């Protein structure tokens, strides 16, 4: 199963440069959202789960098709609450509607990461819009309750390493758990891209907790949490080595983080030879915008 990207017709840097800046202006006005957070966190957790359906083993599911659209994915209850992040995107939508979906859904995450003043992370155009019956059923993205052995199997599906794992979970300084989408609750409110979840794993004093979920998370008494399968990051040898790495070279971080969240966004995506090369769009406060 081969998904070759195609260009939008006739469509150039400039091009996508401006949806990059018509999202950047909405993070930017709709502020108020999930008390003050912004949009930014859900959008990159959008970008994510639209591209961690993909099986490298058959090459099914993953951002090229733009399935999230269709309600048997936008309905999996591993996508509680993206719902808001594919309706910030609609006014953009509206506006470009040249764009596909999966490139929409893929740019909406670089965009936030960026504008969050993270790495940057080059993108590339031309995913395709695929049909209803394409798109993956629920159950592909992980569980929060498990341990690091199920942590390193699961991504295996998705052809990533131990350095690609623990960097991309440095996404979760972001944003916060919500207990009536995940059933997890807390972890404060940032919207800044730092190194911050590392340094937050090793310095805090972190106690086993059950919440009113009944669910069980890793709570510090500062008021930050972690999930299970995120302190699982420190009780494996392998991932503590990896998290000190990070705790300890913010830039190592994000050019590391740059790469795997590139990787994740393309799995599944063949990009022909004459392919234009990868963007790096510029941020509002470069532009002077
Ligand atoms: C073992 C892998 C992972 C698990 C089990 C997991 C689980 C979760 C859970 C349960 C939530 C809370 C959702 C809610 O209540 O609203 C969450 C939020 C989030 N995740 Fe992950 N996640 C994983 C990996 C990732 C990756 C790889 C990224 C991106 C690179 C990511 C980005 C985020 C972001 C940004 C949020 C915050 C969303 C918000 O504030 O609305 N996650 N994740
Ligand atoms: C501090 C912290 C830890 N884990 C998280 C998992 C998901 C989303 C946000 C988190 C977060 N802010």
């Amino acid at each position: 199963l081969v998904h070759v990207a195609s260009v939008e017709k006739g469509r150039s840097y400039e091009d996508f440069q401006k949806v990059y800046n018509a999202i950047a202006l909405k993070l930017r006005e709709d502020d108020e959202y999930d008390n003050y957070i912004g949009y930014g966190p859900v959008l990159v957790r959008l970008a994510w789960h639209i591209s961690g359906t993909w099986d490298k083993h058959d090459n099914t599911g993953g951002s090229y098709g733009g399935t999230y659209r269709f309600k048997k994915e936008f309905n999996d209850p591993s996508n509680a609450g993206l719902q808001n992040g594919f309706k910030f995107l609609e006014p953009i939508h509206k506006e470009f509607p040249w764009i596909s979906s999966g490139d929409l859904f893929s740019l909406g995450g670089v965009t936030a990461v960026q504008e969050m003043q993270g790495p940057k992370i080059p993108w590339r155009c031309g995913r395709v819009d695929t049909p209803e019956d394409t798109t993956p059923d629920n159950g592909r993205l992980p569980d929060a309750d498990k341990d690091a052995g199920y942590v390193r199997t699961f991504f295996q599906r998705l052809n990533m390493n131990d350095r690609e794992v623990v960097a991309l979970m440095g996404a979760h300084a972001l944003g916060k758990t919500h207990l009536k989408n995940s059933g997890y609750e807390g972890g404060g409110a940032n919207n800044v891209f730092t190194n911050e979840f590392y340094l937050n794993l090793l310095n805090e004093d972190w106690k086993l907790e059950k919440n009113d979920a009944n669910n069980e998370q890793w709570d510090s008494k500062s008021g930050y949490m972690m999930l299970p399968t995120d302190y699982s990051l420190i009780q494996d040898p392998k991932y503590l080595s990896i998290v000190k790495e990070y705790a300890n070279d913010q830039d190592k971080f994000f050019k590391d983080f740059s790469k795997a969240f590139e990787k994740l966004l393309e799995n599944g995506i063949t990009f022909p030879k004459d392919a234009p090369s990868p963007f790096i769009f510029k941020t509002l406060e470069e532009q002077g915008l």
